[PDB]
């Protein structure tokens, strides 16, 4: 298992990164410092997570301490839905760069294909509770992302939560200048994503798997919900390999040629989650894990199902 995957912009991306959604601002600086200390070189960020300033404090301190060089880090962030307008993309990127203490991002993603009305609220609502859309389409937002490459603000651009028809729309864009490098999507044994992964990989787009542990801290979790970390069948595979269930859940996407971004703010777990380069799941293990698919989504963007660009009506 090599530690990095080659992107279609010619750069290499570490296959293991640290997630930061829901990482409290008072804990994420230490989480990122610990992660870098124990070997992580890829941090997954977003403006909507409201903690990029604190992530940036950690990155800057580890650069200042010379624990790592900037060229050895792979920092990812995402353009929020209220910034899909052509005239807002650069400023949104610049705010993220300022907060992260960086002069470029390694990868900048369109967070969702759905654009929302600009303004202070991340989910602008009408009086009846529907999200208010923007009329800016996927393709004009993509052109604005391409400009960020040409201005030196980002080394690579990509997409997140795009279904295969939406990926295809980008790939078929008239005058396309840079292909998406990555599509970041939810993926784990209960949402195995075979069809969308095969499509993206066949086009040279690298897939990053989010919520690989099933996001047990997601705010809308219900007690009755499925639990990957507590699935006895997955625990059994872990026991056979003398690893933890989380380690199996992280190694699984790695062996599908995916990048994976488990989140933790717990120092012991941050270190545990990185110790996944010392064992191999068999093909039988992999097929068995794939068999657990239930089409179960942590992140359905449930308030936006009527948006014209809502991604999850299509089969994939
Ligand atoms: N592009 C998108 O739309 C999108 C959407 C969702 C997620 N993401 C990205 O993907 C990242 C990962 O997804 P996620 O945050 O939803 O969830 P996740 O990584 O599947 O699960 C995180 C949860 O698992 C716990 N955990 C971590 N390591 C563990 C271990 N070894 N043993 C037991 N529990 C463990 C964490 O607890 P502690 O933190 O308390 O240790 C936390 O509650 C996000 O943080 C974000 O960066 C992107």
């Amino acid at each position: 298992m090599a530690s990095r995957i080659l992107l279609n912009n010619g750069a290499k991306m570490p296959i293991l990164g640290l997630g930061t959604w829901k990482s409290p601002p008072g804990q994420v600086t230490e989480a990122v410092k610990v992660a870098i200390d124990v070997g992580y070189r890829h941090i997954d960020c977003a403006h909507v997570y409201q903690n990029e300033n604190e992530v940036g404090v950690a990155i800057q301190e580890k650069l200042r301490e010379q624990v790592v060089k900037r060229e050895e880090l792979f920092i990812v962030s995402k353009l929020w839905c209220t910034y899909h307008e052509k005239g807002l993309v650069k400023g949104a990127c610049q705010k993220t760069l300022s907060d992260l203490k960086l002069d470029y991002l390694d990868l900048y993603l369109i967070h969702w294909p759905t654009g929302f009305k600009p303004g202070k609220e991340f989910f602008p609502l009408d009086e009846s509770g529907n999200v208010v859309p923007s009329d800016t389409n996927i393709l004009d937002t993509w052109a604005a992302m391409e400009e960020l490459v040409d201005e030196g603000l980002v080394k690579a651009i990509g997409i997140s939560n795009f279904n295969h028809l939406q990926v295809e729309m980008i790939l078929n864009k008239p005058g396309l200048k840079y292909k998406p490098a990555v599509n970041q999507i939810e993926c784990h044994p209960y949402l195995t994503q075979e069809k969308l992964i095969q499509y993206c990989q066949s086009k040279g787009i690298v897939v990053t798997a989010y919520s690989p542990l099933g996001s047990p801290d997601r705010p809308w979790a219900k007690p009755e919900d499925p639990s990957l970390l507590e699935d006895p069948r997955i625990k059994a595979i872990a026991a056979k390999h003398n690893k933890t269930t989380a380690q199996v859940l992280i190694r699984f996407p790695m062996q599908r040629n995916l990048v994976v971004i488990p989140k933790s703010v717990t120092p012991e777990r941050i270190a545990e989650n990185f110790k996944v380069f010392d064992f191999e799941l068999s093909s039988q293990d992999m097929t068995t894990l794939l068999s657990y698919n239930r089409n179960w989504r942590v992140c359905a963007l449930a308030s936006c199902t009527s948006h014209k660009d809502y991604p999850f009506h299509e089969e994939f």
